[PDB]
């Protein structure tokens, strides 16, 4: 066990005044990775006053000065990629083959992107008449709060903190209690790059206490939350009741992958695998409802089974391992309950469905890669996000039907279609009710591409130019050079 | 009186199935203007199903076809300006001198503005590599809901419905129970202009029921609310708990008006008058904290007294009337309680402070134009929105001090400065924490200018190009033309 | 008809040149009208009129300008058929085209820009707490447009709409071949409430009236539509005189690529519309049709079947879809190109000569003409003909067709016909042209910027960007801090 | 002495095949700094084929890959700032107090700015109907040519190459024959940073041969030229006559500085000094027509003379030197002809008017700081750009008059106003016909700010986001998914 992990406030680690702690577990062994201090209500207020002071220094700097500091943070992240990836693997259970190639790399890509856009953040000017004009400023919100999830801890912290800092704000970040460690490292890296004290503070803790203290604080102007649909509704509600904060929410999904009647089934099966079993199924954007034409279903199932057999579970630091345990043991239990629900409702188990057993698996929160077929739109596993390695295969007959069924859900995060046909690809995608759409691929989320959910899957967007703007507030200023007329 | 007012669903007036009605009162005479049907839970569901069907027709039209229909609505509104203004006066008690020059004129201006921008609504295209690119669509939200306030009934209905419809949505509008009449007229006008049935439905009712049914409905994608700060928090919370709706909120303020030491005091007094006594003080953006340099306070007070003496209360249809009663007797009661708190807390009454009495006033909720001076930052009348004709005059000594005090509030809607000095005007305005800032003027809200609140005064914005975009949602589409690679 | 005058400051006025020219009806050979030609003094009058009007125009509110342009739109829709008939007499294009395309799409662009006027915005850039920058998009002032003869009224609208919408006054010179509809537009604009001087029309000869505009010191921009060679001279003269901003929409030799998986009925329909509309007198025409060798014979048969359905005749008849060429001198140039095709070894698939008989002997008719077995070195393949002459070329592989499609000084338009998702985007992204069509040809939405690569143009028309290109940026720095001198 | 300077083509120095050379002179001593090879027609053809090959490599990289390479060039330029400034001082005669603080600093600022914007370069997407949409690409022009001037050699090379390279083009740069040395250093710096071979080639030579050969070449897509008005017309003409190239031109001016009646005259005099005598008056944007109110003329003249007396000419590497010789002896002769016309036409000489003589000046191209007053709008020195240290003071009586006179010129590059009054500052500036306007300052040209001329002072702009886009060409693409209809 590491030394007791402290809070990060105003450029330094600092002891919590709450008197409370929590533990993070290595999901591959069950051992305690570390004891972590939990931020109390007084700790949150202290972090906010620190952030207010830092934000004023940060915002008073020039745009290019802020860009240079974020770019130095990028360089440090690239250099420390493997060290951070290893820590992320210990905390999350994700294979090093993933964490060393994706988590920090794509997190730093977004920070690098926004570092370069700071000088392009511009207001507007509007002429009204010769004697009057309007101009606008895109001003910082002030102090914002980001609340992270556990599947991509450092990536999420970068995707929230990068636009927030680039827009001139200070952010107080609360990582998930499951995976608090990499965010504390990120805080040191930012300071090492020259970020002014207070601009990025990290408050580990529990959602019911630390997260709620942030959502309630009167001087925080915005909350950005990544997490579950149910917890999101609570965060957004508490954020409104306290001080009417601006809100961004990235929640889960039940995204459909539509295989067209002209699709090559090797390509479709490869896309379905990457849409379901990367990060052991713990990805909000996963294509967990795979729609396949009835005439192809039997062949597609065989192609899925062959590729499931190639999945290589084992030591998370081994080069060939491409599948890990789930993030925690309680989470494994929920995934298993969904699997039992699939059996009890009559879905046909094609493969998996149980924990992994044997030396190297008995002490980890492993679930076998699991595929259900003969699925129907009313089944619990088809309707609800599992956030585990569980693919649901559904047969369909015609294009209009599959679009209706793909859209008949409260979720709206992602979608995809597999087809070589120009007209079919655009025609279908334009009709799907989702914010993130992939044609003949899955999963790639470039820094330039806004991503977020329709309907219950989210509020607002992340990434792209628009997210830099959404971390500012517009001030309109009218200059009246004419004589003002009063009717009184 | 008038005929019983029904609901407007799918291009026709229709009876409510709630079995409930309410009365709208003429605030100048006390007479029942009309009996109005109240939309029940089932009526809201009918309106949503109507809106869904109409929205599909609307969105499938070409952009210019939508533009032309809204422009026909503009032309009808210009032709009926005076008739609609007189109706607005009957329902609100605001003088015809105001309604015939502002309410419909500026409401129709915003509709004309967005009508012309529909064809300019564009997504983006982002090249990733030779073998892949991303493009974005700005898609309609679907069915959205507007909830109006009673001070500017038809203007609010136009400022919400114009961008929502121009963005390809259908809107269900709930007017305030105080002032439902003009919204029903607007619904007929839209139909007459060629708006497809269902695209604009109007559901009169009470906030506790009809408003709550809209915030709760699972198939409404966005709520846009104008009203008080307190009611706003309830709407925003209920929108999250039910279906995680996008939300826009335009709430009240306690906006500061800063008179600089080099200001001409006749101009300052004229601006203060217009910032406090228009629409009898029932304006969210009013400059109700008037900061005057200590050395000019006495002279400024004299100039206010002289201009207050010229305010002309009387017949609301006479050209020289420039002051009306408050919208209801309960609202006047609240304004009178604030005036009494001002007296009891030691503020000096400069003028007014009582109800108006005599023939032509006894049946209306009239309050005299009221000015308090010798005010301090801790007084109730200085800290809280009154929404009545009550100006608070505060003295200050230096620029840094006045900026602090101007910003030391939870409200953030508007602000202004009076100064002929180039540096002082821009320098002060840039430090003020408000979304709407006026230099040497007050009140003008051009269609091009985004307007909305900082902090507790609002979420999001109205008007400007950005509000058109905010009634769309982004879908990002990646076209991957290279061979997809699975790691499994 | 009545002797046609110049239009300056809201009225018809006699030219001071003492010179006139005649415009010929291309279907009968008869003189339609005698038109006065603007001299150097007339241009100076138009410019001073424009300077006075532009100030009135620019001082109005943005929405005031929008309403006036929208009222011109309403007048244009109501007089569509009348304007179309005049266009047919002057151009020779069938009424089936002029009543459905010329005024409709010209008015579409005017309607489009009318609505964007209030969205024209500058920027604001903070530098530090004590200094910021804001920009204005200011009118250029007086700008000049020089039209072509194939789409007289449409081109006048596509140039004047963004110019006026941006707050400028425009002096428009129509082609001497086709001056009549531009003068009608001038009246319509005035009837809509456009202030006097904001749109002046100066008919005349390119060698005189055009050159006087390109040389005038108080004109800030020249916008020219025409041939590549004429464009180079206009742009040079605009530079040598007063360093004007320039926009040029010139000709092309645009390629139409038929893919190996293309449906040949669709390909043939696209090739027909890309070659024989307006009798082949369209700058964006796909006059190089690349077809896979394995499909060439079938494609040739399908083209011939559709050429036989072409209906030449009375231009005011509903079923007529093919007209004479705009002038007899132009037909002479088109016939010389056809003879080179014959002499250089291209195989004549149909047409190749003038049309004869009652109703055709007195008009400047050329039959729909198709060459095949063409090679990249032939004159008919390398140079814009601007007549109804399709060249069919065979190809074997994708890389080859892209190299050959791009192997030209022209850069205006291009297209591909394919149902395959990857092939359509992949090929289009590599073609060196500004206007690219997938599984279609010819559509030019008001929202879509259009213009040429390489020798086919400078700048763009239509879309939001063209509104901005008719403004000039002024950057303004507000320095609220103390200024420090090193002296 | 330095080594014979060669051409830079495809990542290496290479001998010209023209057989021709020229010499660059140290303007402070008259000595030969270096012999420089002159590129002939064949060398130009080779550089274009090099550029075509390099441009393909550069454009096929990712946007962030291009961004990183330019950022490494920024880092090298910052580290080598003093060495580069010293070389520029030797080649131009500008004091090191200027070159080490401005030339490379602001040149590198612009490269840094555009490096970060590469990922934000985006096309558009326009929906037409359900069955068809349009998207646009911002494609590189290909090979572009920059032709520099001699007053700010390395800065001009950076301001032209930075947006051109950031947009994916290759640039062939021709420096002025007066000042070729720093451009060749920049080429090595770009290669050291990782710029692919051929993307930045430098061809020293004469305008009549090397300049003309580039403007004529069929495979160069755009010309960007900085220089005199007369040469500009010739460049723009040859660019059109050959292959109809896109053009950008930054030419000279006769920019007005308007001192208002309420201006502080010390501030006005400091601004006029910086607007006339920086770089010895060899700045295109200089405020050489100084309009002063008649009532303040005498006092303003006194304050100018006092500040002129502080000008410190001397050793160009000494810290306190703030005034240098002119760039060449032929240019001094032209400046002297203008000064003589000022005397002969009746303008009153307040100071200067002759060369500087004595030890340390006799071998340099020195002209004394010169001020004329009692100037009138018809004088040659008032109407024509001198590009030397010659200020013209003009008296005026009222605002309308000074605006007319300020605008009564074929030039349009810059302008400025000195006034503390809010209304006067914006009101006057909005009426001036110039692309670059300064209020209460002069000379600052932020990377974010587009700069360029009205009328004869230029075509197009430099700096700002718009200049990155102007180095691309728009391709519009319509996808028609519905059945195509032929009328034949
Ligand atoms: C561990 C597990 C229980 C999820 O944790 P949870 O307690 O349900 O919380 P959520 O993931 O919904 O919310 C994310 C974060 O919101 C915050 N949060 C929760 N309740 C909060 C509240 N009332 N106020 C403020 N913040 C709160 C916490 O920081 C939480 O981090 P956590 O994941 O460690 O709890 C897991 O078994 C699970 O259900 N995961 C499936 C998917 C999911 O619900 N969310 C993950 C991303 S979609
Ligand atoms: C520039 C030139 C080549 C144009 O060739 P062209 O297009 O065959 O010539 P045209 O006279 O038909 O010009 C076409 C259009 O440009 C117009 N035009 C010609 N000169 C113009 C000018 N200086 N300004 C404006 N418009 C001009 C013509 O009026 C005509 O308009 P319209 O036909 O639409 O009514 C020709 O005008 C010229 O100057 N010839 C001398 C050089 C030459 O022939 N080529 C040298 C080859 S090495
Ligand atoms: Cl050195």
């Amino acid at each position: 066990r590491m030394a007791e992990q402290q809070l990060y406030i105003h450029g330094k680690f600092v002891a919590a005044t709450s008197g409370k702690t929590f533990e993070t577990i290595n999901p591959a062994t069950g051992e305690v990775l570390a004891t972590v201090q939990a931020a109390g209500r007084e700790d949150v207020d202290r972090a906010v006053k620190s952030a207010q002071q830092g934000q004023k220094v940060w915002a008073a700097m020039s745009a290019m000065a802020r860009s240079r500091i974020l770019r130095k943070a990028v360089d440090i992240l690239r250099e420390r990629n493997d060290e951070l990836a290893r820590l992320e693997t210990l905390d999350t259970g994700k294979p090093l083959s993933e964490t060393a190639a994706v988590d920090i790399v794509t997190g730093a890509d977004v920070l690098e992107y926004y570092a370069g856009l700071i000088p392009a953040l511009e207001g507007s000017q509007i002429p009204l008449r010769d004697s009057s004009f309007v101009y606008t400023r895109r001003e910082p919100l002030g102090v914002v709060a980001g609340i992270g999830a556990w599947n991509y801890p450092i990536q999420i912290a970068l995707w929230k903190s990068a636009p927030a800092l680039a827009a001139g704000n200070a952010m107080i970040f609360k990582p998930s209690e499951v995976t608090p460690l990499t965010a504390l490292k990120l805080a040191e890296i930012y300071r090492e790059a020259g970020l002014p004290d207070g601009v990025f503070n990290v408050l580990p803790g529990i959602g019911a206490e630390t997260g709620q203290y942030l959502t309630e604080h009167p001087d925080i102007a915005k909350i950005s939350f990544t997490g579950g649909v149910a917890s999101g509704k609570k965060v957004m509600a508490n954020s409104a009741a306290s001080s009417l904060k601006e809100v961004t929410m990235e929640l889960g999904g039940k995204s459909p992958l539509i295989i067209a009647e002209d699709a090559n089934l090797d390509l479709a099966a490869d896309i379905a695998m990457m849409a379901n079993f990367y990060s052991s199924g713990q990805v909000c954007t996963n294509g967990t409802r795979v729609f396949v034409p009835a005439k192809f279903k039997a062949e597609f199932e065989h192609k899925i089974l062959e590729r499931v057999g190639r999945i290589r579970a084992g030591d998370l630091f081994a080069d060939d391992t491409n599948f890990g345990p789930l993030v925690s043991f309680p989470h494994r239990q929920n995934v298993l309950r969904y699997i039992e629900s699939g059996k009890s409702e009559g879905a046909r188990l094609l493969c998996g469905g149980d924990v992994l057993k044997g030396e190297g698996f008995d002490n980890g929160a492993w679930v076998a890669p699991t595929v259900f077929t003969d699925c129907t739109d009313d089944m619990t596993i088809v309707r609800e996000e599992i956030f585990g390695p569980v693919m649901s295969i559904l047969s369909y007959d015609d294009e209009a039907e599959v679009i209706r069924r793909a859209n008949a859900t409260e979720y709206g995060l992602a979608a995809g279609v597999v087809t070589p046909d120009l007209n079919r690809a655009h025609r279908i995608i334009h009709q799907l009710e989702a914010g993130i759409c992939w044609i003949n691929s899955w999963g790639e989320s470039p820094a330039e591409m806004p991503v977020g959910g329709y309907k219950h899957s989210g509020i607002g967007r992340e990434n792209g130019v628009m997210t830099l703007q959404s971390y500012t507030q517009v001030k309109s200023i009218q200059v009246e050079m004419g004589p003002f007329q009063s009717i009184f």
